[PDB]
Protein backbone atom coordinates (compact mmCIF):
# COMPACT_ATOMS: atom_id res chain seq x y z
CA UNK A 1 0.00 0.00 0.00
CA UNK A 2 1.18 3.70 -0.84
CA UNK A 3 0.24 5.21 2.58
CA UNK A 4 2.25 2.84 4.57
CA UNK A 5 5.35 3.08 2.67
CA UNK A 6 8.05 4.41 5.22
CA UNK A 7 10.41 7.08 3.35
CA UNK A 8 13.56 8.43 3.62
CA UNK A 9 13.07 12.30 1.70
CA UNK A 10 16.59 14.33 0.35
CA UNK A 11 16.98 17.71 0.03
CA UNK A 12 19.77 18.30 -2.29
CA UNK A 13 20.99 21.80 -2.07
CA UNK A 14 24.22 23.89 -3.25
CA UNK A 15 25.39 23.70 0.22
CA UNK A 16 23.97 20.65 1.79
CA UNK A 17 22.29 17.41 1.45
CA UNK A 18 19.70 17.18 4.16
CA UNK A 19 17.75 13.90 4.69
CA UNK A 20 14.89 13.21 7.02
CA UNK A 21 12.39 9.95 7.23
CA UNK A 22 9.28 9.99 7.21
CA UNK A 23 8.76 7.79 10.88
CA UNK A 24 10.35 10.77 12.39
CA UNK A 25 11.09 14.11 10.61
CA UNK A 26 14.67 14.35 11.78
CA UNK A 27 17.11 16.24 9.94
CA UNK A 28 20.55 14.54 9.16
CA UNK A 29 22.95 16.46 6.63
CA UNK A 30 26.09 16.59 5.15
CA UNK A 31 28.22 19.25 2.77
CA UNK A 32 27.21 19.04 -0.47
CA UNK A 33 29.75 22.27 -2.61
CA UNK A 34 30.56 23.09 -6.19
CA UNK A 35 32.02 19.16 -6.99
CA UNK A 36 29.24 16.70 -5.68
CA UNK A 37 28.57 14.11 -8.16
CA UNK A 38 25.16 11.92 -8.27
CA UNK A 39 27.13 8.73 -7.25
CA UNK A 40 28.90 11.11 -4.35
CA UNK A 41 25.45 12.05 -3.29
CA UNK A 42 23.97 8.21 -3.01
CA UNK A 43 27.39 7.26 -0.90
CA UNK A 44 26.91 10.30 1.49
CA UNK A 45 23.68 9.63 2.19
CA UNK A 46 23.40 5.63 2.04
CA UNK A 47 26.70 6.23 4.80
CA UNK A 48 24.24 8.79 6.81
CA UNK A 49 21.35 6.68 6.85
CA UNK A 50 23.41 3.24 7.52
CA UNK A 51 21.64 3.08 11.46
CA UNK A 52 17.91 4.07 9.32
CA UNK A 53 15.51 1.54 8.13
CA UNK A 54 13.71 3.35 5.07
CA UNK A 55 11.21 1.28 1.94
CA UNK A 56 11.51 4.12 -0.74
CA UNK A 57 13.34 7.93 -1.52
CA UNK A 58 11.96 10.78 -2.30
CA UNK A 59 14.92 13.08 -3.80
CA UNK A 60 13.94 16.70 -4.61
CA UNK A 61 16.66 17.96 -7.51
CA UNK A 62 18.23 21.10 -7.78
CA UNK A 63 17.34 21.11 -11.76
CA UNK A 64 14.39 19.75 -14.22
CA UNK A 65 13.04 16.78 -13.60
CA UNK A 66 10.88 14.17 -16.21
CA UNK A 67 9.36 11.21 -14.70
CA UNK A 68 11.56 11.00 -12.21
CA UNK A 69 14.69 11.92 -14.13
CA UNK A 70 17.03 14.65 -14.22
CA UNK A 71 16.98 15.91 -17.50
CA UNK A 72 20.22 18.79 -16.98
CA UNK A 73 23.36 18.81 -14.73
CA UNK A 74 22.63 20.96 -11.38
CA UNK A 75 24.08 24.61 -12.09
CA UNK A 76 25.70 24.52 -8.39
CA UNK A 77 27.11 20.91 -7.85
CA UNK A 78 29.60 18.80 -9.88
CA UNK A 79 28.26 16.45 -13.07
CA UNK A 80 27.46 12.60 -13.00
CA UNK A 81 23.60 12.76 -11.85
CA UNK A 82 22.03 13.07 -15.72
CA UNK A 83 21.16 9.38 -16.53
CA UNK A 84 22.33 8.17 -13.22
CA UNK A 85 21.03 4.91 -12.12
CA UNK A 86 19.34 5.99 -8.57
CA UNK A 87 17.48 3.26 -7.84
CA UNK A 88 19.97 0.24 -8.33
CA UNK A 89 22.77 2.94 -6.37
CA UNK A 90 20.30 3.12 -3.52
CA UNK A 91 18.92 -0.23 -3.65
CA UNK A 92 15.02 1.15 -2.85
CA UNK A 93 12.63 2.66 -5.05
CA UNK A 94 13.38 6.15 -5.87
CA UNK A 95 10.87 8.93 -6.67
CA UNK A 96 12.93 12.03 -8.02
CA UNK A 97 11.34 15.85 -8.87
CA UNK A 98 12.47 19.33 -8.84
CA UNK A 99 13.50 21.05 -5.79
CA UNK A 100 10.33 23.18 -5.56
CA UNK A 101 7.65 21.29 -6.90
CA UNK A 102 8.66 18.90 -3.64
CA UNK A 103 8.26 21.52 -1.30
CA UNK A 104 5.02 22.83 -3.14
CA UNK A 105 3.96 19.82 -2.67
CA UNK A 106 4.93 19.39 1.26
CA UNK A 107 2.93 23.15 1.58
CA UNK A 108 -0.38 22.30 -0.31
CA UNK A 109 -3.69 22.88 1.49
CA UNK A 110 -5.99 22.73 -0.77
CA UNK A 111 -7.38 25.44 -3.77
CA UNK A 112 -5.14 26.42 -6.50
CA UNK A 113 -1.65 27.02 -4.83
CA UNK A 114 1.46 28.21 -6.81
CA UNK A 115 4.74 28.45 -5.22
CA UNK A 116 7.88 30.49 -5.36
CA UNK A 117 10.81 29.35 -4.14
CA UNK A 118 13.51 32.06 -3.51
CA UNK A 119 16.76 29.65 -3.59
CA UNK A 120 20.05 30.01 -4.96
CA UNK A 121 17.74 29.85 -8.55
CA UNK A 122 14.40 31.04 -8.64
CA UNK A 123 12.29 27.70 -8.99
CA UNK A 124 8.12 27.74 -9.06
CA UNK A 125 5.07 25.08 -9.09
CA UNK A 126 1.62 24.97 -9.25
CA UNK A 127 -0.87 22.77 -7.86
CA UNK A 128 -4.58 23.05 -8.57
CA UNK A 129 -7.29 20.62 -7.41
CA UNK A 130 -4.49 17.84 -5.64
CA UNK A 131 -2.81 18.10 -9.23
CA UNK A 132 0.64 19.24 -9.22
CA UNK A 133 3.06 21.02 -12.30
CA UNK A 134 6.68 21.97 -12.03
CA UNK A 135 7.38 25.04 -13.82
CA UNK A 136 10.44 26.32 -15.14
CA UNK A 137 10.59 30.61 -15.00
CA UNK A 138 14.24 31.52 -14.45
CA UNK A 139 15.35 31.26 -17.92
CA UNK A 140 11.96 33.75 -19.07
CA UNK A 141 11.87 37.07 -19.82
CA UNK A 142 11.03 39.47 -17.01
CA UNK A 143 11.41 42.31 -19.36
CA UNK A 144 13.95 42.39 -22.58
CA UNK A 145 17.73 42.81 -21.13
CA UNK A 146 16.21 40.44 -18.30
CA UNK A 147 15.24 37.28 -17.07
CA UNK A 148 13.38 36.30 -14.18
CA UNK A 149 16.22 35.20 -12.39
CA UNK A 150 18.65 37.96 -13.02
CA UNK A 151 15.32 40.01 -11.87
CA UNK A 152 15.09 38.98 -8.33
CA UNK A 153 19.18 37.60 -7.61
CA UNK A 154 20.58 37.75 -4.49
CA UNK A 155 23.39 39.75 -6.56
CA UNK A 156 20.85 42.89 -6.89
CA UNK A 157 19.40 42.24 -3.14
CA UNK A 158 23.57 42.19 -1.29
CA UNK A 159 24.16 45.95 -3.43
CA UNK A 160 20.29 47.57 -3.27
CA UNK A 161 18.93 46.05 -0.30
CA UNK A 162 16.47 43.73 1.23
CA UNK A 163 13.63 46.68 0.37
CA UNK A 164 14.07 47.17 -3.16
CA UNK A 165 14.98 42.78 -3.69
CA UNK A 166 11.58 42.37 -2.08
CA UNK A 167 9.46 45.01 -4.15
CA UNK A 168 11.24 42.94 -6.80
CA UNK A 169 9.94 39.66 -5.16
CA UNK A 170 6.47 41.25 -4.98
CA UNK A 171 6.28 42.14 -8.99
CA UNK A 172 7.41 38.34 -10.50
CA UNK A 173 4.28 37.34 -7.94
CA UNK A 174 2.06 39.81 -8.90
CA UNK A 175 3.21 38.77 -12.63
CA UNK A 176 2.58 35.07 -11.79
CA UNK A 177 -0.34 35.44 -9.96
CA UNK A 178 -2.08 37.39 -13.18
CA UNK A 179 -0.72 34.69 -15.68
CA UNK A 180 -2.40 31.76 -13.55
CA UNK A 181 -4.41 33.12 -10.98
CA UNK A 182 -3.80 31.43 -8.03
CA UNK A 183 -5.89 30.83 -4.79
CA UNK A 184 -2.73 31.74 -2.57
CA UNK A 185 0.90 31.93 -3.61
CA UNK A 186 3.15 30.31 -1.42
CA UNK A 187 6.83 31.75 -1.27
CA UNK A 188 9.61 29.70 0.24
CA UNK A 189 13.47 28.38 -0.73
CA UNK A 190 16.37 29.84 1.78
CA UNK A 191 15.28 33.47 0.98
CA UNK A 192 12.20 33.80 2.34
CA UNK A 193 13.07 34.56 6.07
CA UNK A 194 14.70 38.03 3.98
CA UNK A 195 11.02 39.16 3.09
CA UNK A 196 9.31 41.52 5.30
CA UNK A 197 5.80 42.30 4.58
CA UNK A 198 4.15 40.59 2.34
CA UNK A 199 0.92 41.04 0.42
CA UNK A 200 -2.50 39.68 0.52
CA UNK A 201 -3.06 36.05 -0.90
CA UNK A 202 1.06 35.28 -0.06
CA UNK A 203 2.52 33.46 3.09
CA UNK A 204 5.58 31.72 3.95
CA UNK A 205 6.46 28.31 3.17
CA UNK A 206 8.47 26.83 6.08
CA UNK A 207 11.70 24.61 5.40
CA UNK A 208 10.57 21.69 6.97
CA UNK A 209 8.36 21.81 3.99
CA UNK A 210 10.64 20.22 1.95
CA UNK A 211 10.81 16.33 3.96
CA UNK A 212 7.21 16.85 3.98
CA UNK A 213 6.52 17.15 0.15
CA UNK A 214 8.91 14.04 -0.22
CA UNK A 215 6.90 11.97 2.06
CA UNK A 216 4.08 13.00 0.57
CA UNK A 217 5.24 12.07 -2.97
CA UNK A 218 4.96 8.52 -1.85
CA UNK A 219 2.32 8.87 1.42
CA UNK A 220 -0.54 10.60 -0.10
CA UNK A 221 -2.75 9.11 -3.11
CA UNK A 222 -4.69 11.73 -3.89
CA UNK A 223 -1.53 13.62 -5.28
CA UNK A 224 -0.91 13.52 -9.23
CA UNK A 225 2.96 14.24 -10.06
CA UNK B 1 -19.98 11.76 -26.87
CA UNK B 2 -18.30 15.48 -26.26
CA UNK B 3 -17.53 17.35 -29.59
CA UNK B 4 -13.94 18.85 -29.04
CA UNK B 5 -12.27 21.26 -32.06
CA UNK B 6 -8.88 20.84 -31.67
CA UNK B 7 -6.68 24.36 -32.32
CA UNK B 8 -3.11 23.60 -33.33
CA UNK B 9 -1.62 27.22 -32.99
CA UNK B 10 1.48 27.80 -35.04
CA UNK B 11 3.71 30.78 -36.43
CA UNK B 12 2.26 30.36 -40.14
CA UNK B 13 -1.34 29.15 -39.96
CA UNK B 14 -3.91 28.35 -36.66
CA UNK B 15 -5.30 24.73 -37.66
CA UNK B 16 -8.73 23.33 -36.30
CA UNK B 17 -10.09 20.07 -36.86
CA UNK B 18 -13.11 18.54 -35.46
CA UNK B 19 -13.58 15.24 -33.64
CA UNK B 20 -16.66 14.10 -35.30
CA UNK B 21 -15.83 13.93 -39.26
CA UNK B 22 -12.33 14.73 -38.82
CA UNK B 23 -12.60 17.77 -41.20
CA UNK B 24 -9.39 19.99 -41.13
CA UNK B 25 -9.46 24.14 -41.37
CA UNK B 26 -6.94 26.77 -41.35
CA UNK B 27 -6.00 30.06 -41.79
CA UNK B 28 -3.12 32.17 -41.23
CA UNK B 29 -1.81 33.53 -38.01
CA UNK B 30 1.69 35.61 -38.54
CA UNK B 31 4.05 37.15 -36.51
CA UNK B 32 1.96 39.75 -34.54
CA UNK B 33 -1.17 37.29 -33.95
CA UNK B 34 -2.69 37.96 -30.79
CA UNK B 35 -4.95 35.69 -28.11
CA UNK B 36 -8.02 37.73 -28.94
CA UNK B 37 -7.60 37.73 -32.75
CA UNK B 38 -6.92 33.70 -32.58
CA UNK B 39 -10.05 33.49 -30.87
CA UNK B 40 -11.47 35.94 -33.35
CA UNK B 41 -10.18 33.83 -36.37
CA UNK B 42 -11.19 30.73 -35.09
CA UNK B 43 -14.90 31.81 -34.22
CA UNK B 44 -15.32 32.48 -37.80
CA UNK B 45 -13.67 29.72 -39.35
CA UNK B 46 -15.30 27.15 -37.51
CA UNK B 47 -18.75 29.40 -37.96
CA UNK B 48 -20.86 26.45 -38.98
CA UNK B 49 -19.74 23.80 -37.06
CA UNK B 50 -21.15 22.32 -33.71
CA UNK B 51 -18.59 21.73 -31.36
CA UNK B 52 -18.74 21.53 -27.20
CA UNK B 53 -15.78 21.98 -26.20
CA UNK B 54 -12.43 23.16 -27.03
CA UNK B 55 -8.57 21.65 -27.35
CA UNK B 56 -5.84 24.08 -27.70
CA UNK B 57 -2.18 23.28 -28.36
CA UNK B 58 0.29 26.59 -27.57
CA UNK B 59 3.23 27.29 -29.17
CA UNK B 60 4.60 28.21 -25.70
CA UNK B 61 4.57 26.70 -21.68
CA UNK B 62 1.59 26.41 -20.20
CA UNK B 63 0.90 25.30 -16.64
CA UNK B 64 -2.56 24.16 -15.58
CA UNK B 65 -4.33 25.22 -18.82
CA UNK B 66 -2.64 28.92 -18.44
CA UNK B 67 -0.39 30.21 -20.44
CA UNK B 68 3.03 31.16 -18.98
CA UNK B 69 5.04 33.37 -21.80
CA UNK B 70 3.65 35.21 -24.70
CA UNK B 71 4.59 33.07 -28.09
CA UNK B 72 8.02 33.44 -29.28
CA UNK B 73 6.89 33.42 -33.25
CA UNK B 74 3.23 35.32 -32.76
CA UNK B 75 1.98 38.66 -31.38
CA UNK B 76 1.34 39.58 -27.82
CA UNK B 77 -1.94 39.49 -25.29
CA UNK B 78 -1.92 36.04 -24.73
CA UNK B 79 -0.87 35.34 -21.17
CA UNK B 80 -3.83 35.90 -18.90
CA UNK B 81 -6.34 36.17 -21.76
CA UNK B 82 -9.88 34.68 -20.30
CA UNK B 83 -10.20 31.65 -23.25
CA UNK B 84 -13.30 30.11 -21.64
CA UNK B 85 -15.29 33.51 -21.69
CA UNK B 86 -14.17 34.37 -24.91
CA UNK B 87 -14.69 31.16 -26.84
CA UNK B 88 -18.35 30.23 -24.89
CA UNK B 89 -17.07 26.89 -24.51
CA UNK B 90 -14.87 25.14 -21.72
CA UNK B 91 -11.30 25.25 -22.82
CA UNK B 92 -7.84 23.11 -22.06
CA UNK B 93 -4.32 24.12 -23.19
CA UNK B 94 -1.11 22.57 -23.63
CA UNK B 95 2.17 23.24 -24.74
CA UNK B 96 1.86 22.24 -28.51
CA UNK B 97 4.76 19.35 -28.32
CA UNK B 98 2.14 17.86 -25.84
CA UNK B 99 -0.64 17.77 -27.46
CA UNK B 100 0.68 16.12 -30.52
CA UNK B 101 2.76 13.70 -28.39
CA UNK B 102 -0.31 13.08 -26.57
CA UNK B 103 -1.78 11.73 -29.98
CA UNK B 104 0.89 10.20 -31.27
CA UNK B 105 0.61 7.88 -27.95
CA UNK B 106 0.66 4.31 -28.07
CA UNK B 107 1.45 2.73 -24.41
CA UNK B 108 4.50 2.46 -22.91
CA UNK B 109 7.25 5.12 -22.18
CA UNK B 110 7.54 7.55 -25.30
CA UNK B 111 9.56 10.68 -25.59
CA UNK B 112 8.03 12.96 -28.43
CA UNK B 113 10.25 15.55 -30.17
CA UNK B 114 8.63 18.33 -32.46
CA UNK B 115 11.03 19.52 -34.89
CA UNK B 116 9.45 23.13 -36.31
CA UNK B 117 10.75 26.47 -35.97
CA UNK B 118 12.39 25.68 -32.58
CA UNK B 119 12.17 22.53 -30.53
CA UNK B 120 9.55 21.10 -28.18
CA UNK B 121 9.29 18.21 -26.19
CA UNK B 122 6.93 15.75 -24.64
CA UNK B 123 7.27 12.44 -22.65
CA UNK B 124 4.26 10.08 -21.50
CA UNK B 125 4.85 6.99 -19.22
CA UNK B 126 2.20 4.53 -18.40
CA UNK B 127 -0.18 7.02 -19.49
CA UNK B 128 1.10 9.91 -17.40
CA UNK B 129 2.06 12.99 -19.88
CA UNK B 130 4.40 15.56 -18.84
CA UNK B 131 5.52 18.82 -20.79
CA UNK B 132 9.24 19.23 -21.23
CA UNK B 133 11.48 22.73 -21.53
CA UNK B 134 14.31 21.82 -23.25
CA UNK B 135 14.94 24.85 -25.86
CA UNK B 136 17.18 26.88 -23.39
CA UNK B 137 18.69 23.98 -21.71
CA UNK B 138 22.62 23.59 -22.36
CA UNK B 139 23.70 21.15 -24.79
CA UNK B 140 27.15 21.79 -26.20
CA UNK B 141 30.19 24.68 -26.90
CA UNK B 142 27.90 27.02 -24.73
CA UNK B 143 24.83 26.46 -27.37
CA UNK B 144 21.42 25.34 -26.84
CA UNK B 145 19.80 22.12 -27.59
CA UNK B 146 17.65 24.31 -29.75
CA UNK B 147 20.20 26.26 -32.06
CA UNK B 148 21.45 23.03 -33.15
CA UNK B 149 17.83 22.07 -34.79
CA UNK B 150 16.15 24.66 -35.41
CA UNK B 151 14.40 25.47 -38.90
CA UNK B 152 17.28 28.42 -38.89
CA UNK B 153 19.89 25.70 -38.17
CA UNK B 154 19.01 23.30 -41.29
CA UNK B 155 18.33 26.35 -43.80
CA UNK B 156 22.22 27.53 -42.92
CA UNK B 157 24.07 24.46 -42.50
CA UNK B 158 22.14 21.57 -45.09
CA UNK B 159 19.64 18.82 -44.53
CA UNK B 160 22.91 16.69 -44.29
CA UNK B 161 24.75 18.28 -41.35
CA UNK B 162 20.77 18.88 -39.60
CA UNK B 163 19.94 15.48 -39.56
CA UNK B 164 23.30 14.46 -38.12
CA UNK B 165 22.44 16.94 -34.86
CA UNK B 166 19.15 15.79 -34.83
CA UNK B 167 20.23 12.16 -34.40
CA UNK B 168 22.58 13.75 -31.54
CA UNK B 169 19.64 15.25 -29.75
CA UNK B 170 17.93 12.36 -30.18
CA UNK B 171 20.60 9.96 -28.62
CA UNK B 172 21.55 12.51 -25.69
CA UNK B 173 18.09 12.65 -24.73
CA UNK B 174 17.47 8.51 -24.79
CA UNK B 175 20.05 8.88 -22.64
CA UNK B 176 18.90 10.87 -19.94
CA UNK B 177 15.25 9.90 -19.97
CA UNK B 178 15.44 5.73 -21.31
CA UNK B 179 12.30 5.96 -23.47
CA UNK B 180 11.18 2.79 -24.84
CA UNK B 181 10.60 4.87 -28.27
CA UNK B 182 11.27 7.96 -29.55
CA UNK B 183 8.16 9.52 -32.14
CA UNK B 184 9.62 12.76 -34.31
CA UNK B 185 7.35 15.39 -35.25
CA UNK B 186 6.79 18.60 -36.28
CA UNK B 187 6.92 20.44 -39.10
CA UNK B 188 10.03 19.14 -40.26
CA UNK B 189 9.25 15.42 -39.61
CA UNK B 190 10.16 14.73 -43.54
CA UNK B 191 13.22 16.16 -43.72
CA UNK B 192 14.35 13.09 -41.60
CA UNK B 193 15.78 9.98 -44.06
CA UNK B 194 16.90 7.39 -42.08
CA UNK B 195 15.42 7.12 -38.41
CA UNK B 196 17.58 4.87 -36.06
CA UNK B 197 15.47 1.97 -33.99
CA UNK B 198 13.26 2.69 -31.97
CA UNK B 199 12.73 6.04 -33.45
CA UNK B 200 9.45 6.78 -35.52
CA UNK B 201 8.22 9.54 -37.71
CA UNK B 202 4.91 11.16 -36.14
CA UNK B 203 2.11 12.26 -38.23
CA UNK B 204 1.72 16.03 -37.70
CA UNK B 205 -2.64 15.90 -37.91
CA UNK B 206 -1.99 13.74 -34.54
CA UNK B 207 -2.17 17.23 -33.43
CA UNK B 208 -5.95 17.06 -33.58
CA UNK B 209 -6.02 13.53 -32.33
CA UNK B 210 -4.02 15.04 -29.19
CA UNK B 211 -6.63 17.82 -28.54
CA UNK B 212 -9.53 14.75 -28.65
CA UNK B 213 -7.76 12.46 -26.30
CA UNK B 214 -7.28 15.45 -23.67
CA UNK B 215 -11.05 15.73 -23.30
CA UNK B 216 -11.82 12.27 -24.48
CA UNK B 217 -9.37 9.76 -23.06
CA UNK B 218 -10.47 8.13 -19.87
CA UNK B 219 -6.84 6.75 -19.10
CA UNK B 220 -4.72 10.18 -20.10
CA UNK B 221 -3.44 11.78 -16.80
CA UNK B 222 -2.31 15.64 -17.50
Amino acid sequence: MAEDQTVLAIDIGGSHVKIGLSTDGEERKVESGKTMTGPEMVAAVTAMAKDMTYDVIAMGYPGPVVHNKPLREPVNLGEGWVGYDYEGAFGRPVRIVNDALMQAIGSYNGGRMLFLGLGTGLGAAMIVENVAQPMEIAHLPYRKGKTYEHYVSEAYREKKGNAKWQKRVQDVVERLSAALEPDEVVIGGGNVERLENLPPKCRRGDNAMAFEGGFRLWKNADLIV
